[PDB]
């Protein structure tokens, strides 16, 4: 019922939290891998 | 008879306090379950 | 004999009304099952 | 009877009310998984 | 007797009206269920 | 004896009558039911 | 007995009319939902 | 006594008769049923 | 049975009919991606 | 009794045909859904 | 006395012949029963 | 009494001689059904 | 039943609504991050 | 069914159209993209 | 029992080879398949 | 009793021996699948 | 009862307490999965 | 008489007794299963 | 009565004892599985 | 009278041990069971 | 079954034939496409 | 449903929204990189 | 009871022994895979 | 299927036709390109 | 669909305008350098 | 159980066996591509 | 319960144990194909 | 497709043209360069 | 299983036929634009 | 849940640490490749 | 495929015959170049 | 999400830096390069 | 599990070995090449 | 695996082999061409 | 992880010693070759 179903929303919630964050760090990793490319591009280059 | 009846409805209203509330118990498992599976999803994929 | 008979459908009346009284009270439980089902498997799904 | 299967209509109501909410908190999950993983593509082509 | 056997149809009659109707109410859970599956189907895809 | 008797052919035809019937109002029930349930079911499936 | 078991045949007949409809409207759905998965990919191609 | 019992036979016929058909037409359902499933499973897959 | 299953026989094929038919469909359209595709790399070649 | 028995075996002989038989129609579906991955594939390759 | 026993052999005899058969006639629809129910499994199946 | 009751043995003896017999031929159904679903499975996975 | 089945359709197609919508907005993603490549392009080649 | 599979030909071909047409503009970028290469090579050269 | 059971090998048997049968003519198409793909490099390649 | 009870162990055992059995040669099945599964997984691979 | 149904509550607590817990060591697991795929990207990369 | 029925209720007053706390004790057990189950699904999950 | 009903808490206790026991040794079953499982993903992946 | 319900004890007792027994080996055919179809999961998974 | 397998082979066999037909008319772009190449680069050197 | 899907078209937007914007960052540093090699080459030349 | 449940014990351990083994098996063909494709990559490269 | 495929052959063809008139269209490009350069040389030597 | 995927036309349109625009401004610094090696020939020689 | 279970080992053998080898093979097709561009090289230089 | 969860943990840590353990191994061979790369560019240059 | 590549042939075209011309203005300097040489050479000799 | 393996050895060899084959008439086409190039230095040259 | 998350940050940490740093060293060989390939031009050159 | 491989020999020898004569015409310019020069080194020279 | 594309900005402007300088730094060689280039050119005219 | 996990080690083991050796033999090649390089240039030279 | 990975040393060698000797006969034309250039500034000087 | 990192560390380090080495040997050549150059330049001028 009802109540028990607004204890639903809270953990959802907590839930999607979690996503978002790791989620986030994740990108943290990718970004560092992406520009360290562009570095690896520059040598090559000249 | 009529008044051995009135204490039908009252244990029978207790029974259903009792079903919803465990009912719901089980759905606070479930929500646990649920998203720590969507965490499970979020590694798996980044 | 039929006065004695008049009071039958008196008793046999009262018996009826708790009837479908008490198995109404019994379904109200059930439908409070039923649902807190439906939600066991909104869960289990998504 | 009928007036005890009113009341089952009105806990059915809010068994789906439940439901439709669930399933839409659920999917506020969904949508930030999604996205964070377009991003994720973006890092991982440029 | 026969008499008494009209009244046999007379609340079987109800009987089922009142099922077809609650089974009714039980398939509007399930499409709103259903169709919560399948938005959460196209997240996943997309 | 036999004329009294012709009364008791009567009245257990009657009988008879009625049983028939009677089950098969239930049975009218029952397919209304059965039938919801496998609706229940192609949503469940698909 | 057999008329009662022709309005079997009846409701069974709704119900499979039924079933083949709502399944019908279901594959609307994984239709669009196919397709608009074509598209994605040929974005991700080219 | 005997004769009553070529009656049972009789009575009984009949039943089997409308067992086999009902069945036979729940069954026109379920292929529609199953079928309908390996479409939605076509598109699923391409 | 038997001729029930006919009918299962008749369902199922119509049902193979549609199957093999969308999945055609499907295909047509990988062509016209490959190959949009093939095109895709003469320019990026020459 | 026995020879009542021996028609038990009869109807369920029935039984075991429209079995394998079935079945072997649904195989005859998965087949053509199988091998139209496959060139799916193909496409998707080359 | 014995003769007159005798006679109730008879009728005893005649009693346990319809029994047995009538049982039987009645395994025929459990028969048929029974295996449009495996048929039933075979669709939900596959 | 005691012959009577080796009667007794006798017709049970009959019975559970067309009980294994039965519940055997149903077990015939059963395996052609379990190996019709492993084939599915086949091809469902390659 | 019918009407029942009525609302079914109606679900559904929100349902369908939903996904079309969303499957679309996805695809604007898509579409920046394609062309974003091509950028990516030019500036590797000249 | 059959016509609910006529209208799965029909989002299915809408689906090709919209893909042989994106994957055309994409050709017109890439064309641009070649020569704008060939000109860049006319004033390496001399 | 034992001698029923021996049938349930029997079938069982029949399954299994059937399987890796299947199986098998599967791989054919795969092996066709990756070594297509192997061509399809070595004109990429040179 | 007692006795009789002894021959209830042995029905049993022989129950017991059957389903070891039964659910050994099912695994011959399963292990066949899955190791033609990953040979398919080698082709896909290399 | 009610007092019974206290102890449910306790049971299914513990019954939560373990489920969260489980959940999050086998989320260890995971973590030290995708980081270790990130830095097999690093090497395939540079 | 009445007195004798004094202790009608007293008798039936244990019996009630008896009944509520061992069906509660039934219900431990239920709990420990329950729940053991939901354990259970977790490892099956992640 | 009482004392007879103190020996059902005895037997019931022993009971829910086996229980959670025997549930105990399926999950470490369970355990095992799991964990097998993402050994098996770690290959896959690297 | 007593004497003579000291035998009602005697028989009962064996009675109970017959039963714990008989309960007891089928249990070990569950077991077998149970953990058949851990072994067909440990294939079905790897 | 047997049978309903050799159909199998039937399906399976026209799938390849189609794969290295189609795997065949993409080499044929192919081809075209290197040797273009070849000609593109007589003009850069001479 | 509906208010849910909004929510989803506000958290791709957002998706999108970093997306071109990421992408664009990326293209500040190829264009720094493009414009470093065209001065590298006017040394190389004179 | 308590006896018959430590050959619960019993079986369940020969279970678990079985799946870890199996389980390990596979995970014997995995590394064989995987690293049988790190040698396709280092002829991919050089 | 096969007539599927035929269609496969057909948007191959345009394909292929496309292709080689592209490249063609190219090499037009370059050849102006060459032999502008041969002229540049004419002046250069003398 | 059509609606989604003339905002992919619009995307893919500004996509292209980008990118002749960028070409076009490297050409020019591609002119300047030509010519100022013409310059520097013309010291060279004279 | 056990046995069965040595039975596993084996058809996994097989499995592992097929493996190495069709790897290997694999191998050999990619020795021949990889040298046979190292002599595309040779030419291309000198 | 409880314990029989400390044993989760400890099934699960041996686990995540052999996750890393592996994925190192996996990475030893990246760094050498990494790295042989580099020196095949060594020569390529000069 | 096919529309799609007449737009090819027109970039390609404009392409061609912009070559031929550019390639014609740098031969202007090189004339005016060449015969710049010559006067050079009417100096050093008379 | 095996012998559907020997077949793949079979495929696999006619793939790398076909490979040194093209890979072999492609260098023929290297030779002549190689050796070409010779003649074209013979005449810068003298 | 949360504080298995926090450990999820934890790994991940560890994670972009290895990937910057080994980045890093891979650039170190770039570094010392780019400039052996300017004192080869020294050479060339002078 | 063999076959699919015969056309490739076949346009290979195309591209071959192509190249050869393309390269051979641009020899005639160039011996029309060296030639024009030693004529221009005859009037240098008396 | 947005805050973690924040620092997604600061990582790829780190990565600008880097690259603008070292490719500064690469120039600081090719004009120590060029230069020198020009005195061995003074020497060899005078 | 552990002991599984040491054979890991084993075959990754020999699948670096191979690694590092076949890239070896690859350099063989490249050196033969680079070298030979350089005598083409002495020539071109002297 | 290892034997396979003597296959590729001898496929290796074979490619070296050729390579040397290709490398070898382009020599043979240069030394040609050099000479033939030496006799030229024979004429040239005297 | 860390530990596996330090191993990535080390096979870098070896991979940078080889290239810095390789790199010199080749400078050995180019010295030779420069220098053999500045001789063949004294004849020529005196």
């Amino acid at each position: 019922g009802v109540i028990d179903t607004s204890a639903v929303e809270s953990a959802i919630t907590d839930g999607q939290g979690d996503m978002k964050a790791i989620g986030g760090y994740i990108v943290g990793a990718l970004v560092i891998l992406a520009v360290a490319g562009l570095i690896y591009s520059m040598l090559r280059k000249a």
